[PDB]
């Protein structure tokens, strides 16, 4: 069992190491593709990013300085690695660092307690005036001094006058507003921010806030009272004007009383020293703050001056304010057009609509929630390149950021339209409820964790299968190629007849081609591990999975394997398959979320799915910070996904059912590859073969193929078995052997049945089929040792059998070459040499000598000879001159039943004619005719034709005297009978075999006419390959067209809701401190019915809240440390050195107990979270909420998206409450302004004063992962404002406020991205039909490929066909073809009603580039078919190579047009439009600009086109269209120019032909030359020949001679070098045309379509010879009778037998009468029938007076046919003679044999040597002799005759034969040397 396995490993080693080329590309094709994906992976490290936290931001409705701070300080969003103070639930600012604060802060302290001095210093001037109509002094004096020295105390102020005085150098004046705070004089500061980059993009950012224009629609006084409402912070803003003039009117007045009022000053200052002195150093201390004597010192004008410059600043920044930038619009309309015109010159901020309940204008939304009044909803409508955008919800790729980019992604904060959203949200809170609420509204965003970002790990999962793939490839396709080229020679089926079993076969393959996917993987382990693509993982578990995957994939080849039956069609066709089954992995991972679990399992069925499968699950367990190990081999990562046991698992169950599969389709074929006058009583009775009645029924014949045959072989003889083609000799050859099993009677060979005996009869039996059984790629040596293994010969003794072998079938010097396909011919010997190498008692022979030289045929029969004895030998060979030859015994067969059999004498050769007398001509027919009666009356006269006369004698009555007697007068008379030459032979077993096998302008228009119905008849034959080569590939795009609209079309983004409810279920917080209110308390219960809570009764609502259990062990874990509800959570690991992972992962003792939660009614999760960090906790527990959704990673479902905070007050003391009373008592007291110029502004101190409280705050948390959490959580705590402070009733759940966005429509640039810039549907039309429609003019190609690698081209050519013609006919009938399809389409876009290809004006456009396109493709793949050998893969490389040159030009030439940015990508394109040349480009160009025209048309005419953009312009596809309309005929008439590229017997007709020409003679050659390329000798040099037209002549010759030569050059089928060969009188060079026109050519080849019959052939050729219509049917009738073929008349000529194809073949020739008919081996292995039907054409045709030459191997025919004979060797003539010379002349003497029953030598030979002189001897053997009497006798052999007849009475013999030298007498002369 073991020693054919490993025999069939090493031939299986020894066919991969002979090709080197093909190993080293297999070896090194993946290795590249791993290269790239290493160097792609090195491209990009990942990268680390450490713990985040963001600051706060002020809105403006918490105040004014704060929301300016926010603003300045944090356009930058640094994140922060610590904690922000503001975060914590006390503090809410983190700005006293900030001067400002500190500046506030001293100034409210020391106002506090100034009170007393400023009311004492009041009353004191009052009394002071009262009684008008010192202590006061000292008071005031004293409150002074106080209030100094408080103010000395005052850094900030030092700071601050620091600043001051400073030149203007540095950057500009808003980096020192910075460092303070974290109109030519607009120009200046314009031009320094435009200085530097910083300020740039910051005024860049703030611009459109100052100098925007806010507008609403509606214009009702409702709207007004809000506009007021709105811009009263604008009007408080503006208020530092009246300042600034208060000071300039106010300044001039003290400076007058300052100078030139010094004396009086100087007096009183003088006066308030002695009023202290005489009552300190305070008071002069004091005297030095006022600075009265100061000269060192300044207070005075250095004061001045800095409150001067102050103020002037202050004015210059209020400058440029926009002062009044709200107006109004009265139109929608007309506030779209002028907030267009406003954006034309930088102006338009934003503009709000107020759409009213009772309008009811809503699109796809409610015109009202109810009736009544209270429901107010606002649309706010801004340019869409600051708005983000409003089409989707979530991003559609999750990515491990906090998306934290104020470019990028907050957009909603630099583009003002938050703040808009709360001013305008504050004013209809303050106008709906009638109070001015108060509630300071701060943004917080979520901090995020320590994360690893990386992008390779997601495309890695996704695409390693496809690198797989695209290795392994070429590995399969070669497989399957292997192994369907191995079983298509039929080797496999000699393998398992000649003893081996099919389950061998399969292991051995199994293994064979087991190995280079492990090596393969191995290394592709090996180089993933070391390239870092895989870090971590153990590659133990990889290799396994690998392997797995290769075991799958090769069984999946084998499987795949047994479909096709071509080796080239199956190689082309795996690797497609193969590859076909990886896009549903493709659909699946798309649709991933879809499909249920139980899907998964049943689509894992095809391995590349399963990979994929395990591949994602293996990247996904290696995101977790260990790679693939044995800890977790049986561990599911994620619930949803596949542990890597249960892939393999599944791999090997796929296996397994893969190769069932195979195993039981192995058995769709059964079996199929897709009269009693006998002698038995020889000499030696050795029934060593015996079948006893055989009986066998095919399934598809009814009638059995083979009868009972109860014949018996003997030992001994050399057996000889005749009969016809599938008249039962193959089934009994294959019932004989091991191929098939005895169905009926009995088989015993040898004693034993060869059933029964089943292997044991192998050692001695021996089968030769017809079919070689070779190796290429092994050599003669290691075939010998092979097949001597595998019969059962040891292995010591193998040598001398090989050795005595090769030097027996003489190759001892073609043994060491070591070359097998290098050479052809002589492998026939070795091949049946290798039957003889077992010593097998019988050996059966099937055609041993099929096609092989006569030069060496004699060799195989030697072989033969060599094993006549001790060895039983059956040959069955079709032909009889060689059975002779061989023949013991000969048995007969005739529809598989036993016909006759026996032995060559007279026993079976019952035959009344008995010898045929033979009379040659250089005088009378009566007169000889007359003697031959006077010597014997038996005598027939059968043959009269001129120059010679056949007579026969009668066997009975065989006496010899009497033709003695007649060949002695003969002998007597000859010399003046003029005859010369006379013979005798015996009787041919040619005629006795077959009596005892029935014993038991018109003219080219109708040439055209025949070849398109010939074209049509073709195409048509083949219903099934037309419809599928037609119909799918434009149903394919068809049906495409409306599955292509998935992608939607690009237009305006609808009108968005804003709501928290618009996510879905999710979970808020509402986090409160400081409850000591009653205020807070409402707010609070507002915030809870608006998040959908339903207030319960007190009992229910004690227990509202429920805290989650707690599990022990963590409960174990917090009491053992030291944790408060404030305290730090436990720990949380993160990224260590190496060992990275995506998201930290820490136990679930971090961030504490569940916090307690409650559900509402809209499944939304609310949960109560005061006394914590509420940061540490988020930080801790936000990955366990996205872990569940982190398996796909493509639309990932947050829970937390925001919450609240109620920060009450906030910690410190402002008391604003005594600057207000300090400010009104100033007011009240000090200069009252009936005017108000200062009354106001001391009011609205008072104002801000007493509201300076700041009541309550609130913070929101948003995470920005979702778009728009932000604007949702905004209006939710709006409503709830208004809700807790409207009064309880109805109307609370009748008031609402709705918060909109839509952006405004469009602008033109937006237009044209948003036009075509996409155009993915378009594009992906465009690709589709380049690519369906590029499938056709590949496929014509086809039937011109296999008609020329057929010789049918050739044989069509040499009738009267030009190449024109033809060309054209082939040209227009792909037309037709061609028509339909685009009919189709056509007629498919109608049906769709696709708007682009709809329209009047741009259908033609369609219809012209399609027609014209196939027009001009059409010709250009003729030129492919001469190049070709095989069909199939010229087929699928001109579709490959169309489909890569078509989609490779249109998209470079489109992905370089669209997202230009340089003008080379500009000038490129141009020239890339420009060259063309190429139709597949041309068409692609045309259509897509045709809806790219469309597509900007459809857009434009929305608005104002006035473009009518008509498709058909020059410029559009005019120019490719007249550019492709005028190459459309270069590419026929640059194939047409490539297929027209081509521009002593002998003595004396010799000297015959030189010295003149017969007009008669139809050939005639002269300096008939054929010299050969490189062979360094001529095949025919200086040859000449006339043929007379009247006879029949024949031509023969060995291989290499150059008769095919002759052949061709006379056919034109070889250049004519040099010579003259004219027939008819026409001369091929001068006019091959005419030369060609009657001509009737017959090859060897069957030239013949498979599709086509023999009668469409002859009625073809009958109208391209110019046959009347009416007489074609009767000229078929005569040939079809003149051949028979009745039961051959319906079916196609492809499907019939060997020799039809050349009987059908002459039938074409003959029919339409050439001048001359040439036939090259018409008659190669047929039935004598057939042998019959021939030799009565070819007389017919001969006596009908035309010209006939024929060639072939067998020319006794031509002895039996023709009556001149020419024997030529290497382009010289030998004969060129009448044949009966040629037979006197050269081949001499003649032979005798003797059969003798007592076979004793001695006494025949005496007397056979005493008759003649000669004692020449051959094959001395009892069954027959051969003696060779002295040639050319001058006596006639009446010498030996009338002897003859006395000396049967002296020996007793069988009978005598004579063989008088015929014309194989060269071949027994080859024979004998
Ligand atoms: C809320 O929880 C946070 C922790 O999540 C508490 O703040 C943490 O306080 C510790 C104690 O100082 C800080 O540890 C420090 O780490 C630095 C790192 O270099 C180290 O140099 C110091 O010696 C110290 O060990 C920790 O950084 C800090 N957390 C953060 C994010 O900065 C906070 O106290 C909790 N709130 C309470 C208790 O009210
Ligand atoms: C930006 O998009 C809006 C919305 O499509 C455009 O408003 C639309 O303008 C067209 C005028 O070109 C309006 O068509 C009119 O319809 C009435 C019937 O309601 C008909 O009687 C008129 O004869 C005219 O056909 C259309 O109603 C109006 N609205 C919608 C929803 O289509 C707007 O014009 C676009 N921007 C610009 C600058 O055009
Ligand atoms: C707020 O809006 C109102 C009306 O929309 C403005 O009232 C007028 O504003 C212009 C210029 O701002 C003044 O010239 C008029 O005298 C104002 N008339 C009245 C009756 O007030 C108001 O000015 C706007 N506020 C600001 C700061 O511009
Ligand atoms: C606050 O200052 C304003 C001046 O800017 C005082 O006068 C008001 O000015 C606005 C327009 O600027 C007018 O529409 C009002 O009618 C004016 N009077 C009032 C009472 O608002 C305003 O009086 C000052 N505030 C207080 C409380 O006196
Ligand atoms: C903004 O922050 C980045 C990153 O830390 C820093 O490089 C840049 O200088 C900052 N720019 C400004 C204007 O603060
Ligand atoms: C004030 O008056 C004095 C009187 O000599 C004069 O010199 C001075 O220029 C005036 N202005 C200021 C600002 O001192």
């Amino acid at each position: 069992f073991w020693t054919q396995l490993m025999l069939l490993l090493w031939k299986n080693f020894m066919y991969r190491r002979r090709q080197p080329v093909q190993l080293l590309v297999e070896l090194l094709w993946p290795l590249f593709l791993f290269f790239i994906l290493v160097a792609v992976r090195h491209s990009h490290p990942p990268l680390e990013h450490h713990e985040c936290h963001f600051p706060n931001k002020p809105l403006p409705s918490a105040g004014t300085v704060p929301w300016l701070q926010g603003l300045i300080c944090n356009v930058n969003n640094t994140c922060f690695p610590q904690l922000t103070p503001g975060e914590e639930p006390g503090r809410l600012s983190n700005f006293n660092d900030s001067l400002v604060s500190r500046l506030l802060a001293d100034a409210r302290t020391v106002l506090g307690g100034a009170s007393a001095h400023r009311t004492l210093a009041g009353l004191g001037k009052l009394i002071a005036t009262l009684r008008a109509a010192q202590e006061p002094l000292h008071s005031l004096l004293e409150a002074a001094e106080d209030l100094a020295q408080e103010l000395l105390a005052l850094r900030s102020l030092v700071e601050l006058r620091a600043l001051l005085q400073r030149p203007r150098g540095t950057s500009g004046p808003l980096e020192l507003l910075s460092e303070a705070l974290c109109s030519p004089a607009c120009s200046e500061l314009i031009g320094a921010l435009d200085s530097h980059p910083l300020s740039r993009l910051l005024w860049r950012r703030l611009k459109p806030l100052i100098l925007g224009k806010l507008l609403f629609a509606p214009d009702t006084p409702f709207t007004r009272k809000l506009m007021a409402q709105v811009n009263r912070t604008f009007e408080e803003l503006t208020l530092l004007r009246d300042v600034r003039e208060v000071w300039e009117m106010l300044g001039p007045r003290i400076f007058t009383f300052m100078n030139d009022s010094s004396n009086v000053a100087m007096l009183q200052r003088l006066l308030q020293m002695q009023d202290e002195g005489r009552r300190g150093r305070d008071h002069m201390e004091a005297l030095r703050s006022f600075l009265d004597p100061g000269s060192g010192g300044y207070s005075w004008q250095d004061a001045h001056a800095d409150v001067g410059h102050l103020v002037g600043t202050l004015g210059r920044v209020t400058e440029c304010l926009s002062l009044d930038k709200l107006e109004a619009a009265p139109s929608e309309a007309a506030l779209v057009s002028r907030a267009l015109q406003l954006l034309a010159e930088h102006r338009f901020w934003a503009g709000v609509v107020f759409l009213g309940p009772e309008d009811s204008s809503d699109p796809t939304e409610h015109p009202t929630p109810d009736l009544g009044p209270g429901h107010v909803r606002i649309k706010i409508r801004m340019d869409i390149d600051v708005v983000t955008r409003t089409n989707k919800i979530r991003d559609r790729f999750w990515d491990p950021g906090p998306a934290a980019d104020p470019l990028t992604d907050l957009r909603y904060v630099w583009g003002g339209f938050v703040y808009l959203q709360d001013l305008v949200e504050r004013a209809a809170v303050r106008v709906l409820s009638g109070a001015n609420p108060r509630a300071g509204l701060y943004l917080q965003q979520m901090p995020y964790p320590c994360y690893v970002d990386d992008v390779f790990l997601r495309v890695l999962s996704r695409s390693l299968p496809l690198f797989l793939t695209l290795a392994w490839i070429y590995s399969v396709t070669l497989t399957v190629k292997a192994v369907v080229r191995e079983k298509e020679t039929r080797l496999r089926d000699t393998m398992r007849a000649m003893g081996l079993s099919r389950a061998v076969l399969w292991l051995g393959w199994f293994l064979s081609c087991l190995g280079p996917f492990l090596l393969s993987a191995a290394l592709l382990v090996l180089v993933l591990k070391l390239g870092d693509i895989l870090p971590y993982s153990h590659p133990g578990v990889v290799f396994l999975f690998l392997a797995a995957f290769a075991v799958a994939t090769v069984t999946q080849s084998f499987l795949l394997s047994a479909f096709f039956s071509r080796a080239n069609l199956a190689a082309a066709c795996g690797g497609l398959a193969y590859f076909s089954l990886y896009l549903p992995y493709v659909l699946c991972v798309a649709w991933r979320d879809r499909l249920p679990a139980g899907g998964r399992v049943a689509a894992s069925l095809l391995s590349p799915v399963a990979f994929g499968f395990g591949c994602e699950s293996l990247a996904l367990l290696e995101e977790q910070g260990e790679g693939a190990q044995w800890h977790n081999v049986g561990t599911r990562p994620t619930a949803d996904v596949f542990s890597l046991a249960q892939v393999s698992g599944l791999l090997l169950l796929d296996a397994a059912l893969y190769g069932l599969a195979t195993w039981y389709l192995e058995a769709v074929c059964p079996g199929q590859y897709g009269k009693v006058l006998v002698e038995e009583a020889p000499p030696g009775l050795s029934p060593g073969v015996s079948v006893r009645s055989l009986e066998k029924r095919f399934p598809g014949s009814p009638q059995p193929a083979l009868r009972g045959l109860s014949l018996d072989f003997y030992q001994g003889h050399i057996t000889a078995f005749l009969g016809h083609n599938g008249a039962g000799k193959t089934t009994t050859l294959s019932i004989l052997s091991g191929l098939f099993p005895p169905s009926g009677g009995s088989a015993f060979i040898l004693g034993h049945d060869v059933r029964s005996s089943m292997a044991a009869i192998r050692p001695h039996l021996g089968v030769c089929p017809q079919y070689n059984v070779l190796f290429d790629m092994l050599t003669v040596d290691e075939h010998v040792w092979f097949y001597g293994r595998l019969k059962g010969l040891s292995a010591a003794v193998v040598g001398p059998e090989q050795d005595r072998l090769l030097q027996d079938v003489g190759l001892v010097s073609k043994q060491s070459v070591q070359t097998r396909h290098l050479s052809g011919g002589m492998q026939r010997k070795l091949s049946v040499a290798i039957a003889f190498v077992g010593g097998s008692q019988v050996v059966i022979l099937d055609e041993p000598t099929a096609g092989v030289d006569p030069a060496s045929r004699r060799g195989i029969w030697e072989l033969l000879l060599k094993y006549r004895e001790g060895r039983t030998l059956i040959l069955s060979t079709h032909h009889l001159d060689e059975a002779e030859l061989l023949g013991d015994r000969v048995a007969v067969v005739a529809g598989g039943r036993l016909c006759c059999c026996g032995s060559p004498l007279f026993l079976r050769r019952h035959l009344g004619s008995g010898y045929y007398l033979t009379l040659v001509k250089a005088v009378g027919t009566p007169q000889l005719l007359a003697l031959v009666q006077h010597w014997v009356p038996g005598a027939r006269l059968v043959e009269e034709l001129p120059h010679e006369l056949v007579l026969v004698l009668p066997y009975t009555g065989a006496h010899d005297g009497s033709f003695a007697t007649l060949f002695r007068e003969l002998d007597t008379r000859l010399a003046e009978l003029r005859l010369t030459g006379y013979g005798i032979s015996d009787t041919s077993l040619e005629e006795i075999f077959l009596k005892v096998v029935e014993e038991c302008w018109a003219l080219t228009r109708q040439q055209l006419q025949a070849l398109l119905l010939k074209r049509f008849l073709l195409a048509r034959r083949s219903r099934r390959g037309l419809f599928a080569q037609i119909v799918l590939p434009a149903l394919f795009v068809g049906l495409a067209l409306v599955f292509s609209l998935i992608v939607p079309p690009f237009g305006h983004y609808p009108a968005l809701r804003l709501s928290p409810t618009m996510y879905g279920a999710q979970v808020s917080f509402f986090s409160e401190d400081a409850p000591g209110d009653p205020g807070r308390a409402r707010l609070l219960e507002a915030l809870l019915q608006e998040a959908g809570l339903e207030e319960p009764p007190v009992q229910h609502s004690s227990h509202r809240f429920s805290a989650p259990e707690v599990p022990a062990e963590v409960a174990k874990v917090l009491a053992s440390g030291n944790w408060t509800p404030e305290s730090p959570s436990p720990a949380c690991q993160c990224s260590r050195p190496g060992a990275r992972r995506l998201l930290p992962d820490c136990p679930a003792a971090a961030g504490g107990p569940p916090p307690p939660q409650a559900v509402t009614g809209s499944g939304e999760v609310v949960q109560n979270l005061t006394g914590r960090n509420l940061s540490d906790f988020l930080v801790k527990t936000y990955p366990r909420l996205v872990r569940q959704g982190l398996k796909t990673k493509k639309w990932v479902n947050e829970v937390r998206y925001g919450g609240f905070s109620l920060g009450g007050r906030d910690p410190g003391l402002p008391s604003g409450q005594e600057l207000g009373r300090s400010v009104e008592e100033l007011w009240a007291l000090l200069s009252p302004l009936p005017g108000g110029a200062l009354d106001r502004v001391l009011k609205n101190l008072t104002a801000w004063a007493h509201s300076l409280d700041a009541q309550d705050s609130l913070k929101i948390w948003f995470n920005n992962k979702g778009w728009h959490s932000m604007v949702a959580f905004v209006n939710r705590a709006s409503n709830a404002i208004l809700r807790a402070h409207l009064p309880p009733g109805p109307a609370r759940h009748a008031h609402s406020i709705t918060t909109l966005n839509h952006p405004l429509n469009l602008t033109k640039e937006q237009l044209s991205e948003g036009a075509l810039m996409a155009s993915s549907v378009d594009v992906l039309v465009s690709i589709c039909v380049v690519f369906a429609m590029s499938f056709v003019p590949a496929s014509f190609t086809l039937v011109l490929i296999e008609e020329r690698v057929t010789r049918a081209k050739h044989l069509q050519l040499m009738g009267g066909l030009s190449p024109t013609l033809y060309w054209l006919g082939n040209f227009l009938w792909d037309m037709c073809n061609y028509l339909v399809p685009a009919c189709i389409v056509v007629l498919i876009f109608l049906a769709f009603q696709q708007r682009a290809y709809v329209a009047p004006a741009n259908l033609p456009a369609l219809l012209l580039l399609l027609l014209l396109y196939g027009w001009s493709i059409t010709p250009l793949m003729y030129p492919a078919s001469f190049f070709f050998s095989v069909p199939s893969t010229a087929y699928v490389v001109l579709t490959c190579i169309n489909l890569f040159i078509g989609i490779n030009g249109s998209m470079a030439t489109f992905v370089l047009e669209l997202f230009s940015d340089q003008k080379l990508q500009e000038v490129s394109r141009i020239l890339k439009q420009v060259f063309l040349i190429f139709p597949h480009f041309c068409l692609g160009r045309g259509l897509i600009d045709m809806v790219r025209n469309q597509a900007m048309a459809d857009a434009f005419e929305r608005l104002g086109d006035r473009q009518f953009q008509s498709p058909l312009r020059w410029e559009v596809v005019g120019k490719n269209l007249l550019a492709m309309v005028i190459q459309g005929p270069l590419f026929l008439l640059f194939t047409l120019l490539l297929q027209h590229r081509s521009q002593e017997d002998v003595a004396r007709e010799r000297e015959r032909v030189v010295q003149g020409a017969t007009q008669g003679d139809v050939l005639v050659l002269r300096n008939l030359t054929k010299v050969y390329r490189g062979q360094r000798m001529p095949a025919v040099d200086r040859l000449c020949l006339g043929i007379p037209p009247g006879e029949c002549f024949g031509l023969l010759g060995v291989n290499g001679a150059g008769k095919t030569s002759t052949f061709r050059m006379v056919t034109g089928d070889t250049l004519a070098s040099r010579g003259e060969a004219v027939l008819a009188g026409h001369s091929v060079a001068r006019e091959p045309s005419a030369a060609h026109l009657s001509m009737g050519y017959c090859p060897q080849s069957d030239a013949i379509f498979e599709l086509l019959t023999g009668r469409e052939h002859l009625e073809l050729l009958a109208r391209l010879r110019g046959v009347p219509e009416a007489q074609v049917a009767q000229t078929a009738g005569s040939g079809l009778a003149r051949l028979g073929l009745s039961w051959y008349a319906d079916r196609p000529a492809g499907t019939y037998s060997g020799g039809n194809k050349r009987k059908l073949a002459t039938a074409l020739a003959l029919v339409g009468d050439p001048a001359v008919v040439f036939l090259d081996e018409p008659t190669t292995g047929m039935d004598p029938s057939a042998r019959r039907f021939l030799w009565n054409s070819l007389l017919a045709v001969v006596r009908e007076g035309r010209s006939v030459m024929l060639t072939s191997h067998s020319m006794e025919e031509c002895e039996a046919l023709c009556s001149r004979l020419a024997i030529m060797v290497n382009g010289r003539f030998r004969c060129l003679g009448s044949p009966q010379h040629l037979k006197g002349r050269f081949a001499a003497g003649h032979t005798l044999t003797l059969r003798v029953p007592a076979a004793r030598s001695q006494p025949a030979a005496a007397f056979v040597a005493a008759e003649f002189p000669g004692a020449e001897l051959r094959e001395a053997h009892g069954g027959r002799l051969r003696f060779q009497l002295p040639p050319g006798g001058r006596c006639a052999l009446a010498r030996v005759f009338g002897e003859l007849a006395v000396h049967g009475a002296e020996h007793g013999v069988e009978d005598f034969s004579v063989s008088q030298t015929m014309l194989e007498e060269v071949f027994l002369y080859f024979s004998k040397d």
